[PDB]
């Protein structure tokens, strides 16, 4: 229900 979920921290972002 969040965005932030668990392979994340805002570093997947980019790619």
């Amino acid at each position: 229900m969040e965005e932030l979920q668990d392979d994340y921290e805002d570093m997947m972002e980019e790619n």
